[PDB]
């Protein structure tokens, strides 16, 4: 990168020279098990314009997968999360401003082949009584392929402004049992959704028959742990120092709902049933080099 | 590299043992959604014969993909963005000049594998009633293949000149619900354009028929971050140490159109249908090695 | 990731002009046959905010893969461990939190292929009788591939939170003599379940008749060598200078019962059949700058 | 590489403990809209023989594609360059001499796979009649497959004398809508050469008619940037310490015509039509190690 | 690793600024012909808490692979090494407990492909008398797939205790004459286990009827070379401080005695015939900082 | 890995903070053509136990690819080299050891594939008369396929004892003009060992018909260049500080000669025909720390 220009390789670069006063913080909301962690840097640098200040989101939220209805041998619920999302804003009247936000978006890539192919071919008959035939006929061919990959999970960063920035986790298609992709709004005439759907024909209790949750992606059951990084800048002559910032967390579920249709299971979603958020402001110092819970 | 030209590594280098003073300039335009940066860099080398200046053009725009029409059930339309330009221009009378860039166009490749194959086979007929039969055959084929990467979007530089560099990002073909990939001008003729259409034979609402923006590309909805990289020279001695560069961060939408023709869904696409420019001037102080907007 | 930002690699990385004073504590269960490791170090940074304390989990795991008991010629059993699992778990009262971990879980990934293919075909029919045949026939194939990896144990991230944290490894699916991914789930109605079935159609004894240990995966009887890291941080200022901590480590079995239905070996198994945990606590001193046993 | 001879890596280098006098020189041709550049680095060492002098010639050339000829709806025109050279020289009275360039050519490889198959078929045909028939077949197969990579646009360095060297950069073969790659001869029994045909079979004006830029290899309509190295030396004793160089762009421009033949597009191209050349000139001062103009 | 807590790369390490011993204790036991080298690291790191001591058992063992008997044409027998191992072992009293050891087990990974394609097949079927016919036929597949790595030896860490440690290098299987891979319990009817059978239907002297040791893997007649290092420590505040280690390089051989059954060669294998082992003895000094063969 | 076990990465190396004497001798035997080599080094680190020495003898050995005999068109002769050996040896009295050797035997991996296929077909017959007829059918396919690398030259390890270590070099196999790879002991009843044929049925001269030496590997003509690395460790406390040593580069040649039976071509391999040694004793100074010879 820098050295394509012929620069010296990380001279554009800046925290050379500076200390910096690097800090941590930890909270734990019990209510929404969402363990949020902030790890920040004041980069203090002489030479760059202005002070900078870079915000590490790294926590864990809880999957939340369980079944949490239960109505009989007949039909039963389960919830599971849709999307993990994780936000940071801050006041209007503030002049604070959000710099970068790494990771951002990538462009997507697949491959195409095409194939053409000839043929001929010709045999000759024949038998005991002499009877020799023939047959003489030509073929032809042509198919292209095309190859992508599709995660369980893609990290997406919305739109970020001058005073907010919010990254985002959506669930993509999952593989059930080995079969096709079966993406959140997939359909079957019969069945129906099949996103997790233990067995079709099955005769168990209705809220056994779920697909077991080791067998289904780690962070459906297990959390998601993210790991966002913002830098946010602070003008070096700023009457007033003090600023506030948000970190705000979310997770929004999903109803998943089995009912016996007298001769196979059936099952339907409706997205964004739920939704829980957890929020705490934080206080930013930058005279003392410090953030504040 | 150097080495290869068996000069030792980085000895052909710039910016060794100087001092480089940087800088953050921030701005946020509301009306279009644009949340632009420049990070800029003062390496002032001696042994150098010019000074230099390099400007990163980091930020991101916006993706704007909603839905802006609804004549009604039977039709309703669709913006989307096609392509994401940003370039940077000085004026005429400058002296200063536009040295390097680091994205640019780079040659594409493929792999071409040829095919060949010929066998032949034989056969035994009998029955009960005694007869026999035989079966001589012969088989030949010949085949070609292609192998290719196609991104969704090309990172495609224009024609750069001197005091003038732009950058693009046009929208190559796109795959939707895992079928054929789908480009502007593709086009089906009892179906048409079928570039964001979520079913065919559907019957809900002419609006709420599109393709999901999670299933599309993540530019698309979320937005473009562009990181394109521009150094600027001018001369050591010149008369006046002061120059203005301007930025632009011009994006190209497209409208897409669906209606109820009889039996199903009809896709049509206009090409550049509207254009958001949005240009802020800076002010370069080479004496004083700050660059202000 | 720290140089998309531009800043320099490293900067924001703590432990700098530090001595961190390191140590080392071996513990064995000979009841239970799990080492323990838990090499830790003291990294007590002046320019950050917190003290930090990262606990090395390292270890051993016993397979324990035997034939419990057998139950004549025509059945057996065979335990083996279905599960690991490392939790490092601290007391409510004390004021010390858990500041981040590793592994953590990771999305899954898996490809997706399309096919289309159509072709033409023709045939001449001839003989010595004279007899002219033609036949002219076409037509089209529409297929798609999904491939991904399944690795045989799973390491998954238990939920943390504040004052808890936990591993643990699973058994995904194994392959048997090259021939089927069987796992936990899977049933046969004539055989049943064959994850460590030797033989279909075997004469042997039933306690002979079970897949060597050598041809599983190594972990089933080798062992399980558990790497994980929780780094712990403790407020400078706390009243008192002394947390103790438990680490735990425990395995889960089953039981696999086969029998022979006097025409082929039948086996069946049963999930968390035994369950042991060896449970241990340490006292950390920050003061001292140890902990001990 | 010096690590293999047992010597230590770098010692063979050259430039180490000698300051370098860098420098630059930015030149556009509004004419030929080739902006060009030089970046050169002045290379003296007490151990070397000689002094050494690299001359980068990175600069940039526009693609110059756009249609010429607007004869009327029954045929078009079209310019496209297929070769962009770069070539050093120096007078021949001259003394300096070129020492080394980069890139240079290199060796292509190919992959090649043979095939051998061997087949064995059996049947029994039956019907309620009670008529038994049989079959065998002893088909053999095969095949012979060669796979290789050509990119689109070739990179070559013409015969190095002592006074110049030359790269070129031709044209092999483009893909278009998918299709086999089209070389610059090809050439079809009917439709002729399809090398840019956006359609076939189409009904709009004859300019209409060509394949979108876009859709093309970014260099045809970008431009292609090069990025070219070269070294050339001096004695240290020469009497004279002014050597003259001349560097020179170019780029080759073909032309490309359709017609309609009343029933289908037809094309044809020619070679080599137009050429053009910037042949700047720039002096080299040895003594003052300085290369201006 | 210790990077992703965001702690600085190699601050958790230990031996920094510390001076080591180091030895090369080596003996070759000509009895057995396994060359055994020892080469012990002495690391007293202040900071530390107990004092470390690294024993890389690198060496080598014999393959011994001949045929050990014949006893006429008929049949002949032939010795080969069904898995090679090498332990640590300390005396019960002892305080030495070993703390860490590599390599250790790793899981194993495999792909797994699914498949589905559809078909439609159209042909008229015509000659001079008039006849036509017709055929709409269609298919359907569902093919799977699956494919992993297996080494033919496998090297996997047995339970290791506190006072033990030891690996293991088992033979998985091995592919003759390119017929697949086949394992000490590969048996076929009519030919038997052929691991090591130069030819069916062979005619010459029964003991040159072997495979080739060329043919055949490197270990089995050329020897291995192990390198497994351990970690001993010790509390520096020890009223003794002379401990006593021991090291063992035993093999297990095998019996592949073949015999000729009047038409066609037949071979059996007989698991774990002999086995050899040194059991060295070594004799540690902390106080000296030297281990005495 | 030493970094694996905590332990910062070249901590137990050796050869810090000591001077090395290095070294080099050249001598070539014209009788044989083998320019051997010897690269030796002298590390007697303070810190280590024993003095070291590593002799790196790289050296090289000519091919000897010609016909050695020929005899009219109805037979001729070919010698090449079979297999390439270089070993070391020491006095049976020395008291210097072996320690240790870098190219060593090595593990090899094979890939694994099962396929397993399920089919349906169903088609309906119709002709102008009005006849309808139908077909259902169904199929399975079960499918194993393994593929390795194996080089045409398998360098091995011969059992390495204390006083003597042995490298060795052999031949694998061939691949000839594009068809199945050959060996010494192929044999083919028609043709025979066809490894070295140049044309199976030509009618030029019998020493004519032979494969070119450029077609054929490069080992076999050009010859082979070793590097082979061995350590020789001494006690520092030795009465005699002086020490010989042996070099031995010995190739072994093989004869293959073509025979006109009839019609075709004939080959014939005699393994182990001729073989030449060339050994020299060089003298070892530890108290010089030179080897001289």
């Amino acid at each position: 990168a820098d050295s394509d220009i012929n620069i010296k390789t990380g001279t554009t670069d800046i925290g050379s020279n500076t200390t910096v006063k690097t800090g941590d913080l930890v909270t734990y909301d019990k209510e929404n098990g969402m363990h949020k962690k902030v790890f920040y840097s004041f980069i203090d640098d002489k030479n760059h314009n202005k002070k900078l200040l870079v915000i590490r989101t790294k926590g864990t939220i809880a999957g939340q997968y369980r079944v949490y209805s239960e109505e009989g041998a007949n039909k039963s619920g389960l919830a599971w999360p849709s999307a993990f999302k994780v936000q940071l804003q801050l006041p209007d009247n503030e002049v604070a401003q959000i710099s970068d936000y790494y990771p951002r978006n990538s462009i997507d890539t697949k491959e195409y082949m095409s194939t053409l192919t000839y043929g001929f071919n010709g045999n000759v008959t024949g038998d005991d009584t002499g009877k020799i035939g023939g047959l003489i006929g030509a073929n032809v061919s042509i198919g292209h392929t095309l190859k992508y990959v599709q995660p369980d999970f893609k990290t997406i960063l919305e739109s970020p402004t001058d005073k907010k920035v919010g990254w985002k986790v959506i669930f993509n298609n999952m593989v059930n049992q080995n079969w096709g992709p079966y993406d959140r709004d997939s359909w079957n005439p019969v069945y129906g959704n099949q996103l997790f759907m233990k067995t079709r024909n099955g005769s168990m209790k209705a809220a056994d028959n779920f697909l077991d949750p080791n067998k289904a992606s780690s962070l459906l059951s297990s959390g998601f742990s993210p790991d966002f990084a913002t830098v946010i800048t602070m003008d070096r002559k700023a009457s007033k120092q003090q600023t506030n910032i948000d970190v705000i967390y979310e997770r929004v579920r999903d109803d998943y709902q089995l009912h016996w249709t007298s001769t196979n299971w059936k099952g339907t979603n409706t997205k964004d049933k739920w939704t829980d958020r957890s929020s705490e402001r934080y206080k930013i110092d930058w005279e003392k080099e410090e953030m504040t819970n």
